[PDB]
């Protein structure tokens, strides 16, 4: 069946968009191009590898006990900036236990328990995301009303935050900080006698997800020891929301129908991860890959296994890809065998090596700096809710480009505007933090360790990537950033107290 059906009505914006300040932001203007790509018929033929893997997953899920969240708990865990309801209240009302919101949520719940069939309305919007140089169309976000979103948490918050790690164990990517992710990848790589590995990523994953896939996920969730009401709400949410439903634009017009994964529901990430893990594990068996270890984050997969030889590996990956295609998930680009861990990119990131103060080799997570640099450029001119600049400083603190360029420029701009002490909103790990730039050394030490302030002797490949990136984007080269940083450092040190702590830790690398 078709992943989508369209009426002709447009995906409209709900606010003023901006598609320029080179660096561009996606808008609703491109929605049609995206719609075209994500619209197709899914063919899926399952086999005994898929069935065997599924049985093993259910047996693990069957050891999980999950509870219902109360309305009040689900309200308190609602993110503060999520879209207001159509029924007269918003996130702030939900979070402060307003009677208007609570009573509507109780009524949505009762309807979920009493009606297990009627498709539930969703809004479809174009995502506004900043990229660098052709242009990629906007991604589509599909989400139901706030009152339903609270009810999803009631039924499934305890399940989605518990079950995946039990079912997928060490392969569940979302349990790891970056250093832990690196540690898993490196320890896995080093455990093989002749390691080979590859990243896989599905072309339009959400659209490849079938009704059967979504019901298989529900059947996994129902293997949990759940309360009777949970079982009913989960079934109802599955039939009425997860398998599909109608789409409405921001102007209240009917855009069409969805028969695939919604990107804006509580189960998107856990569901996608479970479903990719299931198809990928089955595909590894068809491919007959030896001593396979998987790492899964949504539909970004890394597989590390024992090499069978060059031509053998190349053919085994073609068989892997063939099986994934049969299960409904063809790749955006065909996977390639890699014999160097550093060359495997997944979740837009890769492992690299530097050295600590003692001269010990330290592995850390990095990425191509093009998109982070472009996003930071944008947030120099405009201003956003997410502050991707600051998030990247935190998540990629050990990297050469975050330390030399991102930290330098942003502490320079903060010195210049006297806004050192002003908290900024920052979206990291699904949650919205209010971060004080002077809190950064503690945040980085906690997340990465003290060595993040002392790494040096980076790999030549990574230094050159950063250098080619600066050159391509017209930004000063690294020698300029070292000079500027000595100036930023001297400045912070003059200010004493906590600013002197930022100069000491964040810019220890710039000293002679
Ligand atoms: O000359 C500088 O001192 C400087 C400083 C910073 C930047 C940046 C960003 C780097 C990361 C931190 C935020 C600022 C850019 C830049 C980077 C990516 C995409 C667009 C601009 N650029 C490039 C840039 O703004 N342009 C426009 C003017 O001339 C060449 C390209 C920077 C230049
Ligand atoms: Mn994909
Ligand atoms: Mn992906």
């Amino acid at each position: 069946s078709m992943s989508y059906t369209w009426t002709g009505a447009l995906i409209t914006p709900c606010a003023a968009e901006e598609s320029k300040l080179m660096v561009y932001a996606t808008t609703s203007r491109s929605a049609g191009l995206r719609q075209k790509k994500v619209t197709f018929d899914r063919l899926q033929v399952l086999d005994d590898h898929y069935r065997d893997v599924l049985k093993e997953m259910k047996a693990k899920a069957s050891t999980v006990k999950a509870k219902l969240l109360s309305v009040e708990e689900a309200c308190k865990l609602t993110p503060p900036h999520s879209a207001k309801s159509k029924f007269g209240y918003g996130a702030k009302d939900v979070r402060n236990l307003s009677s208007k919101a609570v009573n509507h949520i109780h009524s949505v719940w009762k309807d979920l328990l009493e009606d297990t069939v009627t498709p539930i309305d969703t809004t479809i919007m174009a995502k506004n995301e900043v990229f660098c140089v052709g242009r990629k169309p906007a991604r589509l976000i599909v989400f139901p009303d706030l009152g339903v979103r609270v009810c999803e948490k009631m039924a499934l918050y305890d399940v989605v935050s518990t079950l995946p790690q039990v079912v997928m164990g060490s392969s569940y990517g979302f349990q790891y900080s970056p250093g832990q992710r690196v540690e898993f990848l490196v320890n896995t790589w080093k455990s093989k006698k002749n390691p080979m590995g590859f990243s896989y990523d599905t072309r339009c994953f959400d659209s490849t997800v079938t009704e059967n896939d979504i019901r298989v996920e529900e059947s996994i969730y129902q293997c949990c020891d759940l309360a009777p009401e949970a079982r009913q709400a989960i079934k109802s949410l599955t039939e009425r929301l997860y398998i599909g439903g109608p789409l409405t634009n921001s102007k209240g017009q009917n855009c069409g129908y969805r028969r695939c994964r919604a990107s804006g529901v509580l189960t998107t990430s856990c569901g996608n991860t479970l479903t990719c893990y299931l198809k990928a594990s089955a595909a590894c068996r068809a491919a007959k890959l030896q001593d396979c270890t998987m790492l899964v984050n949504g539909d970004d997969l890394v597989v590390i296994c024992e090499s069978a030889g060059t031509q053998e590996d190349a053919a085994s990956l073609r068989v892997f890809t063939e099986a994934m295609t049969r299960y409904s998930a063809p790749p955006g680009d065909p996977p390639q065998p890699e014999y160097d861990l550093e060359l495997i990119t997944s979740c837009s990131s890769n492992v690299s090596v530097a050295h600590d103060a003692s001269g010990k080799r330290v592995y850390y997570l990095t990425r191509d700096p093009t998109t982070p640099l472009a996003r930071a450029a944008w947030e120099t001119a405009r201003h956003t809710p997410v502050n991707s600049w600051l998030g990247n400083i935190i998540m990629y603190a050990p990297t050469l480009w975050a330390r030399m360029i991102l930290m330098t420029h942003f502490f320079s701009i903060l010195l210049a505007q006297e806004q050192l002490e002003k908290a900024l909103d920052c979206q990291i790990y699904g949650a919205c933090y209010s971060i004080e730039p002077l809190d950064l050394p503690q945040i980085i030490e906690r997340l990465h360790g003290l060595s993040a302030f002392s790494l040096h002797s980076y790999s030549p490949g990574e230094i050159n990537r950063v250098a080619s990136c600066l050159r391509k984007l017209g930004v000063p080269p690294l020698r300029v950033w070292r000079h500027r940083a000595r100036s930023v450092r001297a400045r912070l040190l003059s200010q004493g107290g906590r600013a002197a702590t930022c100069g000491k830790y964040l810019f220890n690398w710039a000293v002679k």
